[PDB]
């Protein structure tokens, strides 16, 4: 898988992505990778934030489907014009696969000005795809029409006038052992829709938030590399600043610091890290009442930006926000790990990142198993609207 590593790239909290060819002859775009949709879609007309577009007319195996798509976001949306065409990944598997894409043609607040990323390659389950279920996605039309194995992975490696540059890797169809060490362990997928998974418990430096379970996972818990932030339902992401407020507490921040908006600063090299606590999500393992946990540094959620004014300084953003949607594990979690999306077996594989950036005390962990008795259920069911229950699926 040596040709797939460091196939990703981009700018520091802006996505990272993969360069794909669509059409004939080949189209080559830079494209969003996104577990938290299921939709592959391109920009497909001129826009103030796209170098570059799709364009439908000047490929001779593009096919016409006729059928519009709309995909609002909570921040960000999209419509365009449903298609086929040819589809390859120069440095992913030798497999050239005819996939839907949508030729996005309007859009709000969804492109990124300075991301160079110019479409979307959604990797989550039939079950969000728009307009419907039957849209099948591109990872089900690559295993589909090839050999490929169901199986991805994910490697997100961290980071004056430009944000860094972030790089990464995409295994498609396996598992590279040298992009991890020690232990990989799983985390079954609690539903084929998103990457869905139950957190059963949450430590802020080693001190249980001793939250409801169920208050973790609400409205839903997922893993989504097309979000930057770690992302936390309102009641957590307050018990959680708290524990780390306290912590912190001989640097008296800003409240835009603790929002999310606003940048802290030490002179070049002193920030104090070990005033941070590190944060363990421990997951639902594959056994009955056993977990293991995922344990992140202050490095990962205290994320660099280099600042024009002051550059002689170390600064960082906040990188742990307020959800309404749901616990994300996004880029924050994802940059501490080596991610499998074992599809074939439904679960989700965590290691520590041979990549990851940590100090001389400190390093993500991937660790257990933790036992409960009469470990009780974590999960919480989104009420169903009489809109969703309508649906025949046929
Ligand atoms: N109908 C629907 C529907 C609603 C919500 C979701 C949730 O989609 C995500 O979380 C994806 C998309 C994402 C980040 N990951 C985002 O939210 N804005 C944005 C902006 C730019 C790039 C990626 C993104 C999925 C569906 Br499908
Ligand atoms: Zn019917």
């Amino acid at each position: 898988f040596v040709e797939m590593v460091d196939n990703l790239r981009g700018k520091s909290g802006q996505g990272y992505y993969v360069e794909m060819t669509v059409g004939s002859p080949p189209q080559t775009l830079n494209i969003l990778v996104d577990t938290g949709s299921s939709n592959f879609a391109v920009g497909a007309a001129p826009h103030p934030f796209l170098h570059r577009y799709y364009q439908r007319q000047l490929s001779s195996t593009y096919r016409d489907l006729r059928k519009g798509v709309y995909v609002p976001y909570t921040q960000g949306k999209w419509e365009g014009e449903l298609g086929t065409d040819l589809v390859s990944i120069p440095h992913g598997p030798n497999v050239t696969v005819r996939a839907n894409i949508a030729a996005i043609t309007e859009s709000d607040k969804f492109f990124i000005n300075g991301s160079n990323w110019e479409g979307i390659l959604g990797l989550a389950y039939a079950e969000i795809a728009r307009p419907d279920d039957s849209l099948e996605p591109f990872f089900d039309s690559l295993v589909k029409q090839t050999h490929v194995p169901n199986l991805f992975s994910l490697q997100l490696c961290g980071a004056s006038e430009v944000l860094a540059s972030v790089g990464g890797s995409m295994i498609i169809g396996g598992i590279d052992h040298s992009l991890y060490t020690g232990s990989l362990w799983y985390t079954p997928i609690r539903r084929e829709w998103y990457y869905e998974v139950i957190i059963v418990r949450v430590e802020i430096n080693g001190q249980d938030l001793k939250m409801d379970c169920k208050e973790y996972n609400y409205d839903k818990s997922i893993v989504d590399s097309g979000t930057t932030n770690l992302r936390l339902p309102k009641k957590v992401f307050e018990a959680a600043v708290k524990s780390i407020k306290a912590a912190s507490s001989t640097e008296k921040f800003p409240d835009g610091f603790w929002l999310g908006e606003q940048l802290v600063c030490w002179q070049a090299g002193t920030t104090p890290w070990n005033i941070f606590p590190v944060i363990s999500l421990y997951l639902m393992g594959e056994v009955t009442n056993q977990s293991f946990r995922i344990t992140i540094l202050p490095q990962q959620y205290l994320r660099p930006v280099e600042d024009v004014a002051t550059s002689q300084d170390d600064c960082y953003k906040f990188a742990i926000s307020q959800s309404s949607t749901g616990t994300v594990m996004g880029a924050v979690i994802m940059e501490g790990f080596y991610v499998v999306f074992d599809r074939a077996r439904k679960r989700i594989g965590f290691a520590v990142s041979a990549c990851h950036v940590h100090d001389e005390f400190r390093t993500a962990a991937v660790e257990g198993p933790f036992v409960t008795l009469d470990m009780e259920d974590c999960g919480y069911n989104i009420p169903q609207t009489d809109e969703s229950r309508s649906h025949h699926h046929h």
